[PDB]
């Protein structure tokens, strides 16, 4: 392209013969317009009286051209007659001004003058900017690769849209898009994770369905867990082939913004879902209630909320287009290359609200649920330690002194669990028969305690020894049912803390980190060094679902009995 007349004939084309354009308005020549209407003969008359004679249908190539000049002439003097464009025209370098005057030609005057806030962009020489508002228009969505190459025209000021058709991505994109990382690497991960995380989501799944008959707020969450990773995991097999075969799409977009869109919900539902469980679990042990039944309507509301706020906030992936043909390569990427570089403002916005508001902030609320959790089991556990320690040492004393001293730190001990939440009534509230019975084998113990102190204040040594025994009676029948295995309690939420930590560490940070990252060096500099790590993160990410097993493995009783059973 050398000039105004030459960009045009490489949109517009030329043909010799009454044609419906794009859109199925009559057009003969280049670019000439003849009428809007839905009638043939209605095109014909248009084109006689433009022409002089009875061209009937059919001119010639030089009336193509004597037609074409004048219709420049005419884009010029609409333009210097307005009075919206006279002025951006005037500042605008003469390959711009084709550029505004190839507009002109296709929208005519009056449309050209309605982008009132992008002209007012050329006017102060911000291109971007202007390129940006202008890629967001029916302009853009009716003709994009026309709109395109003008818009790169006035963004650039040169006429490569014209002269250089796109060919390929950066180098260092292209590498690796050829690179055995994505064709080799990736599909062996995706395969593994396919093979072991389908069908234990598969079992986990239909055990909070159809084999747990709890159904506490625990279960529905790990339910939603599971399901987001069943509902990802599924698209696999697609997914798989699309490496093998070179990073290279044949499914369509739609299918393509499928897989992508549930890839992001996994992605997101896990983070929520992990907080929500979490949390959960951890105020089940610090401020217990006694509603397993509406507790566990309220979690699936919760879940449904959760759902379709994700299926909102996915919105600016599902319906943008995330399919891009490079000739270099001979492939259709998707997801890995953006079709559209001039929107990697938006997406970079978009990755680091994310990365805030359903990453950060849930990972504070999780980290810190845990720290509740387990501070409180591990409260639990020393005076249940506490007391079996210093009623052994009762029994082995000899001295006044070591009687007396062990009965009041057991004493301390007992009024501390008491106030606290036993293993088994976990739903139970605190006002419940269940947790009243549980205090009230307490104050049989604590009294009898006092029965031993009596004797320990009044000299009786030997006699508050023989107290001991009474109170490993107690212990027995009252506290030990309770109590009994609330260490290997503590030992399951410390490897639940390690399960979920690791997860974090691996599939949620270096993912969201690096989006942001990836997208803030294309916006910065129109290409990312970080590429390669992004691809990687995005890989290690779905790494989740096959982690999210050994999370139902220590929260779910009943998945451990189908687990352990199985193998
Ligand atoms: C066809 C689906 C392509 C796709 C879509 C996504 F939403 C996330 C990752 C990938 C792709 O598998 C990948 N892995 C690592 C980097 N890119
Ligand atoms: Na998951």
């Amino acid at each position: 392209a050398s000039n105004i007349f030459e960009m045009l004939r490489i949109d517009e084309g030329l043909r010799l013969k009454i044609y419906k354009d794009t859109e199925g308005y009559y057009t003969i020549g280049i670019g000439h317009l003849l009428t809007k209407s839905p009638s043939l003969n209605a095109a014909k008359s248009e084109l006689d009286k433009a022409i002089g004679r009875n061209t009937n249908g059919v001119i010639t190539k030089d009336e193509a051209e004597k037609l074409f000049n004048q219709d420049v002439d005419a884009a010029v003097r609409g333009i210097l007659r307005n009075a919206k464009l006279k002025p951006v025209y005037d500042s605008l370098d003469a390959v711009r001004r084709a550029a505004l005057i190839n507009m002109v030609f296709q929208m005519g005057e009056t449309g050209v003058a309605g982008f009132t806030n992008s002209l007012r962009m050329l006017q102060q020489k911000r291109w971007d900017e202007a390129a940006v508002n202008l890629a967001k228009s029916r302009w853009y969505n009716q003709t994009p690769n026309r709109a395109k190459r003008v818009i790169t025209t006035f963004r650039t000021g040169t006429w490569d849209a014209y002269i250089y058709e796109f060919f390929s991505v950066d180098e260092f994109s292209a590498s690796v898009l050829t690179g055995k990382l994505t064709t080799v690497f990736l599909p062996i991960v995706y395969t593994i994770v396919f093979v072991v995380a389908l069908p234990s989501n598969g079992m986990a799944l239909w055990v909070f369905l159809f084999r747990t008959k709890k159904k506490a707020p625990a279960v529905i969450y790990m339910a939603n867990l599971a399901l987001a990773d069943l509902l990802s995991v599924i698209w696999f097999p697609l997914k798989i082939a699309y490496h093998i075969h070179g990073n290279n799409w044949i499914y369509g977009e739609a299918l393509c913004n499928v897989l992508i869109g549930f890839f992001y919900a996994n992605m997101y539902c896990s983070i929520l879902f992990l907080t929500c469980l979490s949390v959960q679990r951890a105020w089940e042990i610090v401020n217990p209630m006694g509603h397993s039944r509406k507790k566990a309507n309220i979690a699936i509301g919760i879940s449904l909320a959760i759902w379709l706020l994700i299926l909102l906030v996915t919105i600016p992936l599902y319906v943008v287009k995330q399919t891009i043909f490079i000739p270099a390569l001979q492939i259709t990427t998707c997801h890995d290359v953006l079709p559209e570089q001039l929107l990697v403002g938006d997406m970079f916005n978009y990755f680091l609200s994310l990365a805030i508001g359903v990453f950060l902030f849930p990972a504070f609320l999780t980290a810190s649920a845990y720290v509740l959790m387990i501070r409180a089991l591990a409260d639990l556990e020393d005076n249940w330690e506490t007391l079996n320690d210093n009623l052994k040492v009762i029994e082995k004393a000899d001295n006044a002194a070591q009687v007396k001293d062990a009965l009041t730190k057991m004493r301390a001990a007992a009024l501390d669990a008491q106030k606290a939440t036993p293993p088994k009534l976990e739903d139970k509230s605190p006002d419940s028969p269940e947790m009243k019975d549980f205090r009230h084998g307490f104050d049989i113990l604590v009294g009898q305690i006092d029965d031993a102190l009596k004797l320990a204040n009044e000299g009786k040594v030997k006699e508050a020894q023989a107290a001991a025994e009474q109170l490993k009676t107690t212990r027995n029948a009252y506290i030990q049912k309770y109590l009994e295995n609330s260490e290997k309690k503590r030992k399951r939420a410390i490897k639940l803390a390690v399960t979920v930590a690791a997860m974090y560490l691996i599939c949620f940070t270096p993912s969201n980190l690096l989006l942001v990252v990836h997208y803030f060096l294309i916006k910065s500099q129109g290409q990312s060094h970080v590429y390669a790590l992004y691809i990687v993160a995005l890989c290690l990410s779905t790494l989740n679902s096959c982690i999210d097993p050994f999370v139902y493995y220590f929260v779910s009783h009943d998945f451990r009995d189908h687990a352990k059973n199985a193998l």
